[PDB]
């Protein structure tokens, strides 16, 4: 379904949403049948949007809470919107909404972290307040991505088991906006960008949807015309482009017109001209081997859960920028759309990673009974594959322009241990490939599904492994995790010749814990096992990059495992940094730019 | 007074009274009235023997008391001491002590960190259990070394003011003993090991007192006599001699014997040969330069106060040796002599200091109203005088063998504007070399008295500077506090042309405290303003060393400084290590042993 990101145009005005709505909890699930949209919610308080509402009010009856809640605010149809095409948009819903203005049903959405909207032209007057109901739900079942289960207690009460180390935070976490078109609108553009092997020449392919004829401007960064062209699609030719390069990012403009005989619609759209490819061992941009350093981020902060924020998305850049960090994944989950843009002006390298992380019942990490069979009727099904299935067309509907966006990840630590992951997975991978053939896929893979032992991979383009040999076995012991490191990546070169990026490497460390014996969740401690993990690195030449877990400390559900959350972290929660942001410092910004280490 | 070092011989046993004492606070100050060492004490508890009493009991009444308290014990005189020489020992009682053996009073000191001890042969019987009453008194005047005031309030509650930036703990802080001579004993000895230039020569004197004839054996490490001599004094001639370096320690025993007619006694002293000596800005031992890495320490730990300990003293000379520390400076009071053994056997140099810190009604640390002339009647007068020279002369007495002590310090950071400071000072100089011509004397300078302004420091031979530019002022300001630091110390090069040490650089650093803006308090503000310290000091000719305030983070006097005590520390005061313990530890062990880094 056409995703294009709202953009203000000559032609195209947005209201953000944005701010205080009213909130109310729905504990006996009677809210649909009272028809709580027809009226001012009932016992309600104010609530930030976009934001989590978990830890909005300091209250664990509501961060714990499993079920509807409901959002709901008044807002102003701008008096000169009167014959255009009005759109409500809400950027993500974590995990289910279902919208309502005044009492007309226009939308409903499952999957916590992309767009969703519906044309609301009908059920608006330009000049008048109308009102905007939300349910928004958090549960998760076995056809949801990611998956869960829902245990009911004797007493009737539901609590959330889920297979993931990130606390299940729900709510409006991104902008809401109301935003016009003309009734003539560009509605989707795919751009396919190509680039000759000497990098003196690229070509730019388009596809648009509009109800009008289609002229296209490839502007450069001063605002030069440099190709136009006609029609639904083609191709640009570009001469000397100045190539998306990593670590500068040059964007062009694609400015899209859709002419009526009466009205028209103007849409830019950034262009970084630059290919993606893997051969052998080496991932490749713009024809030259790339090698990955940086994070596994989350979104995640105080107070306001995965709620989308600008200063902490400005902070963050500034820290990754110093660190020498070049690159990150959207671990677990697709990130507000805002980290693409900003990907795409500053040429950070990006995964971009679905939400299907915990299609595994064999961690030790989330959360009643865990069915025996993952693939089965009874858990992951035929539904479940057709979930993720829509999960994969909806990310890259959204992100198939992002020039930043090098790799589509369609999963996060599945068990291959059973026939039925290939059944299940390999038609997700095939799929993926007929979606988006301009960029390679991958999966990443989970610790005990070893060279030896793994049924999909090779399936998949580039090896992204997820390792902590040191940590939850060969506890504490630097020694033998480095053999075993060695070993199983070299068994991995061997077994694939894919390229190889280390997706997960990191500790549990707390802050301010010291230790003359480096010993596990000291300081000391995640310095020196990173500084093992690097030797190993630089003597596999398969390895073509490095994503420290996590850039941030990170809240989690409760349990033994969890010093108040997940301590991996380089950085605080709070964004102040371990010895180990320092190490990190030196070697990344110590090597030479998108360049393997040497020993 | 003669004071040696009890040691097991042939002629000499000890018994150590160290183990749980019965304890009692005399609020009412009526325990000499009524005569408390003549029966149990009445309303006692059980208290550990060594260790500081404040701490021991979890009780902030006990913690800040101001007054007497009285330890009490029984023990067995060991039935074949019978003819001997018996004597009572106490290594160090904190401010001051009496002693009753049963209803006999035998001893009196005042002076907390120096033995004191009594022939008991008059007042036991070999074979019978006697009653040990201490009355220990923890207040300070302005005649005790360290100064102090009690400001007693309207209700007669003693309060101790008190000018130094450490804990005035209080009660027995080092060994108790019974020991025995014959009834002819050495009772004392000096020893001097001058050195050849050329370092292939040596020569010892030596001088005894003792009621018998006297002979002494120069042995080697492998127990070979290397030469012998006869009387009270003269001088042994070593050919070849295995010199005491630092870092090696090479020791020779001097075994000393007394004979009478009937019996007899033997002492061995532990002698390294090494001379110590200023020439122009050079510190050399054994003829060659020296440059001092290492801290000023404290007596200071969990639960103990200032009591010695050994796992203590083993574990922070392992952190020493591990940092690649060569020296340390007893700030700011003489240490428990097996410090000072430690020292002399491994091959540390040792700055040996007096307990007259607080000379200085200017700091901002210690603690009524203070007295408006520092040197007056009313304050620093003929008596404090008296009592700073006494205190020199018990710190000589018992470390003049020591090889490890290179250096007298006199006091800690005097303030040295007014005139009566250089006449107060000057007498005390003059006193110290005619104790002990072997050594180099210091006293070491505060900050505010700046080459411009101070008044003593020719009368000393090596410039000790206390320095905290871009912490108390310049706060945070590394540049400006790098120009003022540089400008300084080559304005007390140009004045007196002197060696200089920097005898205290360290800025309050909260472990765990972390922070990207590298600001004040934090684990890389303390990294950065090492590092600048020791950028300026490695262009500076005349600087000769450079001790760490402070090893380990220690115990203050509450107040609105001292955030749960003194955090400049290298190490937290349970020994885990900052970051700047890493710096530390690669600065000084990345130097060429004892010699000056360079740029
Ligand atoms: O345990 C951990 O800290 C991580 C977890 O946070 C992450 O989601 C997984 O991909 C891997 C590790 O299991
Ligand atoms: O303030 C400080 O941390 C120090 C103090 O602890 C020390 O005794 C003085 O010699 C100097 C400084 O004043």
């Amino acid at each position: 379904s056409h995703m294009l990101r709202p953009v203000e145009t000559p032609t195209r005005e947005i209201k953000k949403l944005d701010g205080l709505w009213a909130f109310s909890l729905d504990r006996e699930n009677c809210g649909i049948d009272q028809r709580w949209w027809e009226s001012a919610l009932q016992e309600s308080r104010a609530i930030a949007v976009p934001g989590s509402f978990n830890d909005q009010f300091a209250d664990a009856d509501i961060r714990n809470y499993a079920g509807n809640v409901w959002y709901q605010r008044e807002v102003f149809i701008p008096k000169g919107w009167a014959g255009q095409r009005i759109v409500l948009r809400f950027d993500a819903v974590t995990h289910y909404g279902k919208v309502w203005v005044n009492n007309q049903e226009v939308m409903e959405h499952q999957g916590g972290y992309t767009p969703f909207e519906a044309d609301v032209t009908p059920y608006v007057i330009a000049g008048k307040s109308v009102r905007i109901t939300v349910c928004v739900n958090n549960e998760l079942n076995w056809q949801t991505i990611p998956p869960g289960m829902v245990i009911t207690d004797e007493n009737g009460k539901k609590k959330q088991s889920y297979f993931h180390d990130f606390f299940n935070y729900a709510g409006i976490h991104r902008s809401v906006m109301l935003y016009t078109t003309p009734n003539t609108w560009v509605d989707d553009i795919t751009v396919v960008t190509h680039v000759a092997q000497d990098c003196n020449h690229a070509s730019v392919d388009w596809q648009v949807v509009a109800n009008g004829d289609v002229s296209v401007e490839l502007r450069d960064a001063d605002q030069q015309v440099v190709a136009t062209g006609q029609g639904t699609s083609g191709t640009l030719q570009v001469v000397n482009p100045h190539l998306w390069q990593p670590g500068e990012g040059y964007l062009y403009e694609l400015c899209v017109t859709a002419k009526s005989q009466t009205e028209c619609d103007i849409y830019p759209l950034r262009v970084g001209i630059r290919s993606v490819a893997v051969k052998g061992e080496q991932f490749l941009i713009n024809h030259k081997p790339f090698y990955f350093t940086g994070f596994g981020r989350h979104e995640d902060a105080d107070l306001r859960g995965k709620g989308f924020d600008n200063v902490l998305m400005v902070h963050d850049h500034a820290l990754m920028d110093w660190i020498g960090a070049n690159s990150y994944r959207t671990s677990h989950y697709p990130y507000a759309e805002e980290m693409l843009d900003w990907a795409d002006e500053h040429g950070i390298v990006v995964i971009d990673e679905t939400a299907a992380v915990g299609f595994n019942l064999s961690l030790g990490i989330g959360f009643g009974n865990k069915p025996k069979e993952l693939y089965s009727e009874e858990a992951v099904n035929g539904e479940t594959q057709q979930a993720h299935l829509q999960a994969i067309k909806e990310l890259i509907a959204r992100d198939k322009n992002h020039p930043s966006v090098v790799m589509w990840s369609i999963a996060n630590e599945p068990d291959t241990r059973p026939q039925g992951a290939r059944e299940y997975f390999a038609p997700l991978a095939e799929a993926t490939r007929k979606l988006d053939p301009t960029r390679p896929i991958t999966c990443v893979n989970v610790m005990f599904c070893d060279a030896h032992t793994d049924t999909i991979s090779d399936l998949f383009d580039v090896l992204c492994l997820n390792r902590y040999y040191g940590w939850y076995v060969q506890s504490g012991d630097l020694e033998t995790a480095e053999k075993v490191l060695e070993k199983e990546l070299l068994a991995w070169q061997e077994k694939l010749h894919q390229p190889i990026i280390i997706t997960e490497y990191g500790v549990d460390t707390l802050a301010g814990l010291h230790s003359m014996y480096t010993d596990m969740w000291s300081e000391e401690y995640q310095c020196a096992w990173l500084d093992m993990y690097h030797r190993v690195f630089d003597r596999v030449s398969a390895v073509v990059g490095e994503q420290v877990w996590n850039f941030a400390d990170f809240a989690t559900s409760q349990g033994i495992l969890r010093v108040g959350g997940n301590k991996k972290g380089i950085f605080t929660r709070d964004r102040k940094p371990k010895s180990a942001a320092f190490l990190l410092q030196k070697r990344w910004t110590g090597m030479n730019f998108g360049e393997k280490p040497q020993q």
